C-alpha cells in the first residue's frame, strides 16, 4: 500500500544525510593537515600539495550538498491540443488543479510543484513574486509559468514529484530542451479516437536522440469513446497498440515488445478525475461503462509510473555524486596513510617524538572516520542503488 515514490523522498533524505557528515569530516580533515602543514617544527609531514587537495573537496561538497537538496522527479507530459493532457496531470493530482486550455489558450509550459505553504500562486521567469493562481495564468525566447500547489492537497507533490505540461505537440523542437533533460519520465498522451501521429512521434525522436534512454509512456486517452463495444473495444485496442509498439520497440527502439506492454495504456482521464474529484461527497458519475476497468488501468499505470519514475530519479540524480565521494574518500584515506608514514618517519628527536605521534593519531582517527562514511555509502548503495 506504499507509494513507490517514497523510494526516491527516502533516498534524498539520506544522502542528504551522508554529505552532510561528509562534508563536515572533509573540513575537519581539512583543518588538520594545514594545522601539520603549517607547523614551522615539521618538515614535510604533510604538503602543501596534500593541503589544497582538501580545501579542493571542502568547497566542492559543501555545493554536492546544496544541490543535493534541490532535487526532485520530474515528468513531463505531450499531446495534441484536447488530446488531454492537463486532465491526465489533474487527474493524478485529484483536483482540477490546471483548467481545459492550457497550455495551448497560453502557449507555454506549466510546471506544478508543491508548496509547503495553504494557498496556491504562480510565479513565472526573472521574478519571485507569488501571482495567484491560475486567476492571473491565462495571461502570464522559451516560456514558463510554475504552478505551486498545497503539498496537503496531493500525495505525489508531497513526495517530491513535478509535473509538467507542454503546450501541445500542436512547433519546434530544440527550445523546449530548455525544461526537458531535467525529466525522468516523458508521457505522451495520445487521442484514442484518432490515430498515432507523425508530429507527436517527431518530438520525441529528437528526446531520443539526446537523452540516452528515456523513460517514456503512451496513454491513449478519451478511452470511453470507444467504450460499451466489447468486440469493437478489443480489437480497436489491438491496432492502437500493435502501432504504439511499432513506435516505442522499432522506431524509437528504446525498449523491448514485453517490456514496452509496462508502457501503454488505455485510459479515461476524465472519469478518473470526476471520480476523484467527488471524494468530499463520499458516487455520480462516470462517461461510458466500462468505467471500473478504465479506472483500474489508470491506477495500474500510476503504479508502474511511480516505480520507474522513482528509480530512474535516484540512478541518475544521485549515482554519480555517490562515486565522486567514494573517490573523494579514498584520496583522503591516501593523505592520511601519507602523513602517518611521513610522521613515523620522522621527515617526509626529544618531546618532537610525542608531537608526532599525536599527528599520527589523529591521521588514524580521521582514516578511519573516513572507512566509516565508505561504509554507509556502500550501505547507501545497497539498499537504493543495486545491482
Ligand atoms: N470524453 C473524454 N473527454 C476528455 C478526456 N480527457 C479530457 N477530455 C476533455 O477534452 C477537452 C480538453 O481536454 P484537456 O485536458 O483540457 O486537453 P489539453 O489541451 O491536452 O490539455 C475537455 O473537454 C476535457 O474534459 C477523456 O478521457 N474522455
Amino acid at each position: 500500500p506504499v507509494s513507490p515514490l517514497k523510494h526516491f523522498v527516502l533516498a534524498k533524505k539520506a544522502i542528504t544525510a551522508i554529505f552532510d557528515q561528509l562534508l563536515e569530516f572533509v573540513t575537519e580533515g581539512s583543518h588538520f593537515v594545514e594545522a601539520t602543514y603549517k607547523n614551522p617544527e615539521l618538515d614535510r609531514i604533510a604538503t602543501e600539495d596534500d593541503l589544497v587537495e582538501m580545501q579542493g573537496y571542502k568547497d566542492k561538497l559543501s555545493i554536492i550538498g546544496e544541490v543535493l537538496s534541490r532535487r526532485h522527479m520530474k515528468v513531463a507530459f505531450f499531446g495534441r491540443t484536447s488530446s488531454g493532457a492537463s486532465s491526465v496531470i489533474n487527474a493524478m493530482l485529484w483536483d482540477k488543479v490546471l483548467p481545459s486550455g492550457i497550455g495551448h489558450i497560453t502557449n507555454c509550459f506549466l510546471s506544478v510543484e508543491g508548496t509547503d505553504g495553504d494557498k496556491a500562486y504562480l510565479m513565472t521567469e526573472g521574478s519571485d513574486e507569488k501571482k495567484s493562481v491560475k486567476t492571473v495564468n491565462q495571461l502570464a525566447a522559451g516560456c514558463l509559468v510554475r504552478v505551486f500547489w498545497p503539498k496537503a492537497k496531493c500525495a505525489l507533490l508531497r513526495d517530491d514529484l513535478v509535473l509538467v505540461d507542454s503546450p501541445g505537440t500542436d512547433e519546434l523542437d530544440s527550445w523546449i530542451d530548455k525544461f526537458c533533460l531535467d525529466a525522468d519520465v516523458f508521457v505522451l498522451v495520445a487521442n484514442s479516437e484518432s490515430t498515432l501521429m507523425n508530429t507527436e512521434k517527431h518530438f520525441f525522436h529528437k528526446v531520443n536522440e539526446r537523452l540516452s534512454k528515456p523513460n517514456i509512456f503512451i496513454l491513449n486517452n478519451r478511452w470511453d469513446a470507444s467504450a460499451s463495444e466489447p468486440e469493437y473495444m478489443e480489437d480497436v485496442r489491438r491496432q492502437h497498440m500493435e502501432r504504439c509498439l511499432h513506435f516505442l520497440v522499432e522506431e524509437l527502439k528504446v525498449v523491448n515488445a514485453l517490456e514496452a506492454q509496462n508502457r501503454i495504456f488505455f485510459v479515461s482521464a476524465k472519469e478518473v478525475l470526476s471520480a476523484r474529484k467527488q471524494k468530499a461527497q463520499g458516487s455520480g458519475v462516470a462517461l461510458a461503462e466500462g468505467f471500473h476497468a478504465r479506472l483500474q488501468e489508470f491506477q495500474n499505470f500510476e503504479q508502474i509510473f511511480e516505480e520507474c519514475i522513482s528509480q530512474s530519479a535516484v540512478k541518475t540524480k544521485f549515482e554519480q555524486h555517490t562515486i565522486r565521494a567514494k573517490q573523494i574518500l579514498a584520496t583522503v584515506k591516501n593523505i592520511m596513510d601519507s602523513v602517518n608514514l611521513a610522521a613515523e618517519d620522522g621527515s617526509g628527536l626529544p618531546k618532537e617524538i610525542d608531537q608526532l605521534e599525536k599527528i599520527q593519531n589523529n591521521s588514524k582517527l580521521l582514516r578511519n572516520k573516513a572507512v566509516q562514511l565508505e561504509n554507509e555509502l556502500e550501505n547507501f548503495t545497497k539498499q537504493f542503488l543495486p545491482s
